[PDB]
DNA sequence: CTGGGGTCCTAGGACCC
DNA sequence: GGGTCCTAGGACCC
């Protein structure tokens, strides 16, 4: 049919958290990452910070070479995961239909709701309001027919705002519309399709579906769908974790296993309790490990294995070590597992 | 000067048809 | 010629 969505986004989240319990930090460069002298990149920063241009994603030497008075903060995960304990209790008191995407975000699936008068509009902003309202952090809210556009809206408007898109709308919306803002869009191939002339939708809308598989095979298809605006993925409030990873990257590289060892030493505990609180009997499906060397190819091994077992970690580590180390420092160690399948 | 937590997709070989 | 598991890797997202 013809559904409404509504996607809300926190305005950058983990750092609005930090200037609430912290009013010091409300107009003065903040970031949250790890310190350049752990090699560390930004989660996320403020609005005096992106001023300076430091975003997400980036790594701290430069979040400093452009903002040097930059306030470098490590983070607060529950204060972030509290506050996101209540933003979904509020999307429930809305719908059932709830797929939370991340910490931050929310697909919400409003088409058989009358609690506005059966108007997305106005639920969007309730929900904004009655977050901010108890949270004291505000929101941003897409409404689309569909999921892809429901996101792309709540950035459109960004700072505590939304952005409607009707269905009406829709066809020139998607005229003008970048394929890179479109979710899954990254940068690889955005830079791809652009060595073939795409940069727009309706550049796609005037291509050719039977290329496009070829080209780009299935990724073609969900690409051809959106440059039309087609987007039949239903929100799933059903959705769990597959697989649980710790993983590791160290101030100066590493060359010697007895190294690797005890930093496996200490992540292996920390995979255990979080395990735990998913599996009190450990019972997985396949463990494994990850190292990552200076040439940054990464590499992993991983097989079935019925529990997480220490041991064997160290054990597969070591021979990944051996075989495919060709002698080059490494920068990160990890461990992983793999849940089993209910 | 490049995190840490994940998801989904691809592809070859193995196994069992 | 199948499906499906197993494994390794890559692009992508917050
Ligand atoms: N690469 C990344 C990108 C995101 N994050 C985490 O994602 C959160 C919100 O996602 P987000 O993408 O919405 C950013 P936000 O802070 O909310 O900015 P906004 O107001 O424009 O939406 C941040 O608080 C970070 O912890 C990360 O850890 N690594
Ligand atoms: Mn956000
Ligand atoms: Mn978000």
């Amino acid at each position: 049919g013809s559904r409404k969505i509504i996607h809300v986004d926190m305005d950058c989240f983990a750092a609005a958290v930090e200037m609430r319990d912290n009013p010091a930090l409300r107009d003065i460069p903040i970031a949250i990452g790890g310190s350049r002298e752990r090699r560390g990149v930004i989660s996320c920063a403020n609005y005096p910070a992106r001023k300076f241009g430091v975003r997400s994603a980036m790594p701290t030497g430069m979040a400093l070479k452009l903002c040097p008075h930059l306030t470098l903060l490590p983070g607060r995960f529950d204060a972030y995961k509290e506050a996101s304990n209540h933003i979904r209790e509020i999307f429930s008191r809305y719908t059932s239909r709830i797929e939370p995407l991340s910490l931050d975000e929310a697909y919400l699936d409003v088409t058989d709701s009358v609690h506005c008068h059966g108007s997305a509009t106005l639920i969007a902003q309730e929900i904004r309001q009655t977050i901010f309202n108890e949270l004291q952090l505000t929101a941003s809210a897409g409404v689309a027919p569909v999921k892809f556009l429901a996101k792309i809206a709540s950035d459109m408007n960004k700072p505590n705002g939304q952005f409607v898109i009707t269905p009406a709308e829709v066809p020139a919306f998607l005229q003008t519309l970048p394929l890179a803002k479109i979710p899954g869009v990254g940068k690889v191939s955005a830079a791809k399709l652009e060595a073939m002339g795409l940069r727009t939708c309706g550049d796609v809308q005037k291509c050719d579906l039977v290329m496009l598989l070829k080209r780009f095979g299935k990724f073609g298809r969900i690409l051809w769908e959106r440059s039309q605006g087609i987007d039949e993925r239903d929100v799933n409030s059903e959705r769990l974790r597959k697989s649980v990873g710790v993983e590791r990257t160290m101030a100066e590289d590493i060359h010697h296993w007895s190294e690797c060892e005890a930093i496996i030493e200490r992540l292996y505990p920390e995979l255990e309790r979080r395990l735990a609180k998913v599996k009190p009997d450990l019972l997985i499906a396949r463990q494994g490990v990850k190292l990552k060397f200076d040439d940054f190819q990464q590499t992993t091994q991983e097989h079935v294995w019925p529990r997480l077992n220490k041991a064997d970690l160290i054990a597969t580590a070591r021979k990944t070590w051996d075989e495919r180390r060709g002698g080059r420092g490494v920068r990160l160690v990890g461990l992983h597992v793999t849940l089993l399948d209910p």
